[PDB]
């Protein structure tokens, strides 16, 4: 049934970022490593985690999500939704077994790149 998940290791990189762009990043990563830390989930429950900015000029999203999708098998998604003067939609899906370290990086065509990567523990609970 239930799952219990702990962060072991945790990278976060962002490249290119106006200083309101660092902040919203800064803000998900915060949000990523509070809410994967001794979080309980089930089999095939979906976890979202977003974090946006609207601006009168522009809106950028990002979301993670995670779901474990068979007993020893998790799906991990990073996507980026841009707004405004360009519409882009960048996203990358990995399935990868537990005890797998995932990484999943996301570049938009001017150069911003966006990259995590997790080492996660799950154990029964």
């Amino acid at each position: 049934k239930k799952i219990k998940l702990n962060i072991k290791e945790f990278k976060a990189t962002a490249e290119g970022l106006s200083p309101e762009e660092k902040e919203l990043w800064d803000k998900f990563a915060e949000k990523l490593k509070k809410e994967l830390n001794n979080k309980i989930i089930n089999l095939g429950e979906k976890i979202e985690i977003e974090e946006e900015l609207k601006t009168p000029t522009k809106s950028i999203k990002i979301t993670f999500s995670l779901e474990l999708v068979s007993e020893d098998t998790f799906k991990a998604t990073l996507k980026l939704e841009i707004k405004g003067k360009e519409t882009i939609v960048e996203e990358e899906t990995v399935e990868f077994k537990a005890g797998e370290t995932v990484k999943l990086t996301i570049k938009l065509p001017d150069g911003k790149t966006f990259t995590l990567e997790l080492k996660l523990e799950a154990t029964k609970i």
